[PDB]
């Protein structure tokens, strides 16, 4: 009466393999295991990676045969990299002669804010905000199968930005941006508010590129390294960054009105969705507000386990054993590729 699931995440540069436990369908499923390998090439990594992980999830889930369901990120990506994981993912469904299903990797996103609560919140339709260091993204959802995106950065993401203005500032470490949040909060009102910095189709748009060039262009009238002075330009770097956010979205809300009639729930996740000042501006600057948290805001397989059941449930659908990666795959065109299959 119920299922297990073996998700495998494999188009950025960390390799990730998860093991769900799919044991009712009137309740959210659970996890048995949850592995990351960090890439610290890209397509060699997983390669090399993707074997050892598998094995010894399947190890810890206590589950190798067990698991009823093999879902795999089909894209977007780099081919290279998609493979690694979708052709062992194949040979783990050949094996075992169970279904497969090629994930889109931005589906997961959008939908794991309602794992926890099953498919019951938020409900159809929902707006979510993706931000994290590779996506910075404002995307419709009215059904599990129909997604719009309505507004997409240009150049880079807002984690991608934020980390290269925290190294000038300069912050080290694994996430830059969430420490730079720190020493900011620190002196929240001990720093000495001294510094006035300066910070700057057919589809609205992000853009993130020319933050990190207006910051080097005002350490040049001023010095680079006073802790009052250091916590207060950090706050002004993220807050002009996060006004570019808002003030896009703010465009959006106002230009398609009629496309936002009938959704009350807003989510926004992503690495730097964790961000208390930009949660703070999204509830303030504009119909509930929903935060995911960071162990699956980040690049991770579970997400693909569980967008995986989603389209299994409802969608009745399946992935045909010859599907290939798909380098750019529009969020539209989710099920206008070859091949999917229904098991209905
Ligand atoms: N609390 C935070 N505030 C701002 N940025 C963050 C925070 N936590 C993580 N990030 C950024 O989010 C990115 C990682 O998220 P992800 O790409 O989803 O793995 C990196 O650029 C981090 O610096
Ligand atoms: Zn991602």
């Amino acid at each position: 009466k119920g299922y297990k699931v073996l998700a495998i995440e494999t188009s950025c540069d960390d390799t990730c393999v998860s093991v769900l436990d799919r044991f009712s369908k009137s309740a959210a499923p659970n996890v048995l295991a949850n592995l990351k390998d960090t890439l610290d090439k890209a397509h060699i990594h997983h390669q090399a990676r993707i074997g050892p992980l598998t094995e010894r999830a399947l190890i810890e889930s206590n589950a190798r045969e067990g698991i009823d369901l093999i879902c795999v990120t089909r894209g977007p990506g780099m081919p290279g990299s998609l493979s690694g994981g979708l052709d062992f993912a194949k040979g783990l469904a050949v094996a075992w002669n169970k279904p497969l299903i090629g994930v889109h990797h931005m589906l997961g996103h959008l939908l794991i804010p309602r794992m926890g609560t099953n498919g019951k919140v938020p409900q159809f339709p929902f707006v979510s905000l993706l931000v994290s260091g590779g996506h910075t993204t404002f995307v419709l959802s009215r059904a599990i199968d129909d997604h719009e995106i309505l507004c997409d950065t240009i150049d880079i993401a807002v984690g991608d930005s934020l980390d290269k203005c925290g190294r000038e500032l300069g912050f080290k470490g694994t996430m830059i941006a969430r420490e730079m949040e720190k020493f900011i909060n620190q002196d929240i009102n001990d720093q000495d508010f001294a510094l006035k910095l300066e910070m700057p189709r057919n589809m609205l748009s992000f853009s993130f590129s020319a933050f990190i060039t207006a910051l080097r262009t005002n350490l040049t009238k001023l010095g680079k390294t006073p802790e009052r002075e250091i916590r207060s330009i950090a706050y002004q770097v993220q807050e002009s960054v996060f006004d570019h956010i808002i003030n896009k979205l703010k465009h959006v809300l106002k230009s398609q009105p009629e496309k936002f009639k009938n959704v009350r729930e807003f989510v926004c996740s992503g690495g730097v969705s964790s961000n208390q000042r930009l949660r703070t501006k999204l509830e303030t600057e504009l119909f509930n507000f929903y935060y995911p948290p960071m162990d699956l805001c980040s690049d991770n397989s579970i997400m693909i386990g569980w967008a995986g059941i989603e389209i299994w449930e409802s969608l009745r659908l399946v992935s045909d054993l010859d599907i290939c990666p798909i380098r750019q795959w529009p969020l539209n065109d989710l099920l206008s590729v070859d091949g999917w299959r229904t098991d209905q």
